[PDB]
């Protein structure tokens, strides 16, 4: 998160930190959203050979009492995704067991908010503690040279005019607007110039559904 603020500790519950392993290079890291006790939300990118979820962190490098580590059995990416233009960027990943509910744990033109532990800068490391940020959903033209956006599928997000931004890390964690998820950080430019590129989860719905009722 670029341009944003530390989160007050736990203020976000929902938010899953995830560690994603490949079987050729060393972890990557994502951001995602528990929507059912043993459902996680979270970008098609973020898949990997594996996944580990940490509920209830705030400063990732300092395990504490809220934290729960938990192992993913399987990963629901959508069946459309297209690792080019990350159309249908959408996954869920089911635990293997269903989380405890806690304080710190539970499931979930206009201004939204995105949080992540992603860098807060191009030139920067991961955040160690849970950002915040504040940005302005865009009209689709803002988002047009990005080649491959699509209006119906995807939200833009950010005004250009602002250096704030989700970045890398950020990936997969939820965009809120009036305390509901709209959207899921998926890409945006190397730079770092606003704006960036949502999926929107309202079109998602239905194949939500389906993978949660067969699950
Ligand atoms: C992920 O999305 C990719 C981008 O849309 C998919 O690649 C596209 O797949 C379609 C088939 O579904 C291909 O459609 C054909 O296009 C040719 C014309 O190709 C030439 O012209 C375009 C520019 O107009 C250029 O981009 C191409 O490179 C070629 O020079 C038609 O003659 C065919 O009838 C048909 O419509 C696209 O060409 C193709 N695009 C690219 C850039 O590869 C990809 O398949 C998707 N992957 C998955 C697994 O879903
Ligand atoms: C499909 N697509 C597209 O049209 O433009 C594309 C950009 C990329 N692409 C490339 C990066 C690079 O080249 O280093 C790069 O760093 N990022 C990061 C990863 C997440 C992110 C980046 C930058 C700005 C904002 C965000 C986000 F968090 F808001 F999503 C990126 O998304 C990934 C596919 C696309
Ligand atoms: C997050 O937790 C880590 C680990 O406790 C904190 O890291 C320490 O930071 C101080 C300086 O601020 C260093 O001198 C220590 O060596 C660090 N310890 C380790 C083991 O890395 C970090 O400050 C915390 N971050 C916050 C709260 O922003
Ligand atoms: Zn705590």
């Amino acid at each position: 998160i670029i341009g944003g603020t530390e989160c007050k500790p736990h203020s976000r519950p929902y938010m899953a930190y995830l560690e994603i392993v490949t079987s050729n290079g060393p972890s990557k890291f994502c951001g995602g959203f528990l929507i059912r006790r043993n459902f996680v939300l979270t970008a098609a990118h973020c898949a990997g050979r594996s996944i580990t979820v940490t509920l209830g962190a705030h400063n990732i490098t300092e395990e504490e009492d809220t934290w729960q580590k938990l192992e993913v059995i399987k990963q629901f990416r959508h069946p459309k995704y297209n690792t080019s233009t990350l159309h249908h960027d959408i996954m869920l990943l089911k635990l293997k067991e269903k989380a405890s509910l806690t304080l710190a744990v539970g499931t979930l033109g206009r201004m939204c908010r995105v949080a992540g532990w992603g860098r807060t800068g191009v030139l920067k490391p991961g955040s160690d503690t849970l950002q915040e940020v504040k940005l302005r959903l865009m009209d689709p033209q803002a988002c047009s040279h990005f080649r491959d956006f699509d209006h119906n599928l995807q939200l833009c997000v950010g005004n250009p005019r602002k250096t704030k931004s989700a970045f890398k890390g950020d990936s997969g964690g939820p965009l809120l607007c009036a305390g509901a998820a709209q959207g899921i950080v998926s890409y945006g430019r190397s730079d770092a110039k606003p704006p960036a590129v949502f999926t929107r989860i309202s079109h998602y719905q239905p194949w939500i559904n389906q993978i949660l009722q067969a699950n």
